[PDB]
């Protein structure tokens, strides 16, 4: 069993984790996902979680005090603290495999212009911390990234179940005048394997030449 | 100004995103996000959306006849059809900027084994189609990728979500000392040219450490 805790100021945005495979993994008892409202750990009546950045700049930074209290309660020395951020190390398939064997993930979701760096620095004195980016784009908050990470990891957990995959087809064999590639209907496993390997390598050079060690 | 239609067998997955739209943007008619259950376009009593792959192999492939009907109803010639797939072209910040001025996005959410390729190929003969990946990992379905794409795009449309090279370096706020860690004194110095130079060096170091590909 894995435990995943997600900490966020928008707990309602994490509801989709109840759908499809994360939902089915939860129902199978393979994982427990708990979502926590960061404002639970505030003490002012304003429940303030942010303030202006030292040194200037646009926007607001999440305060370390509130985060520290939340993580103190939720984390242990065995926790893997995951902090989604566009400035993170890349989260990849390899990362997903690695984290799939973890006992406890805590995902700290930032909003505004990010979380005071001392939160991660303080946590790293007690536990393993991983600041990660899920791709080359910016979001308003870490919540959607948390959903991506949870899905990519949970589908790899024992008991739940390079190159680009080429096109796939199913019935009927002809549709709107478009035919399924005849080799796929031929029953020749060697020819199908070869055609699929070729399609995979062809799609990869077109869409992801970087995966084969080429420019762009 | 932008309409987004999402087609999925898990429509509830997209509902917090709809709720997260500020009323002011909806009232101003800046944005409309509609979610459609793909099973609306199934043909049989069992509401079948997938079938075994031609050529053999594991998993299931989503049916072209079902998807074809769904897109026929939902798309027009002006539609940008977005198909999240781990086998796609990379979705990047540049892509998000490009798509932020579109009138109509339709996002087709499929299982990772894929939608029958004839669906995208047929659609591409009468509209613009973009098969895209949001990163180097596999999900079970495209729904979480759809959420990422919707958020990355809509936050670039003025007034829609409520928000106003090298990696950004660390940020700090009050208090100036916390658990034995002080905010870097340069940030309190009132020397704003020096602060900018310090931030540039922090950005350089962080980029070398975390994303050497960017240099
Ligand atoms: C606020 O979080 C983000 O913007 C984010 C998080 C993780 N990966 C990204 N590419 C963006
Ligand atoms: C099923 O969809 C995916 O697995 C997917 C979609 C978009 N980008 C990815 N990296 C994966």
């Amino acid at each position: 069993s894995m435990k995943i805790d997600v900490v966020t100021i928008f707990p309602e945005y994490l509801q989709p984790v109840r759908q499809s495979l994360p939902g089915k993994a939860i129902d199978a008892g393979l994982v427990d996902v708990a979502v926590h409202d960061l404002r639970r750990w505030t003490h002012d009546v304003h429940k303030s979680v942010d303030d202006s950045p030292y040194g200037g700049g646009p926007g607001m930074v999440m305060k370390p005090t509130v985060w520290g209290d939340a993580l103190d309660e939720i984390c242990t020395s065995e926790t893997l603290l995951v902090v989604p951020t566009p400035a993170g190390y890349p989260f990849t398939q390899e990362t997903a495999w690695q984290w799939s064997t973890e006992d406890h993930l805590v995902i700290a979701c930032g909003r505004y212009e990010g979380i005071d760096q001392r939160v991660a620095d303080d946590a790293a004195t007690r536990m393993r911390v991983r600041e990660v980016s899920i791709g080359d784009y910016v979001l308003n908050g870490g919540e959607a990234a948390a959903l991506v990470i949870i899905e990519a990891v949970l589908r790899l957990v024992p008991g739940v179940l390079s190159l680009l995959e080429g096109p796939s087809y199913t019935r009927p064999p002809s549709w709107r005048g478009m035919d399924v590639p005849p080799v796929l209907l031929s029953g020749d496993h060697a020819k199908i394997a070869a055609w699929r390997a070729e399609q995979s390598r062809q799609r990869t050079i077109e869409r992801r030449p970087d995966l084969l060690g080429f420019d762009s």
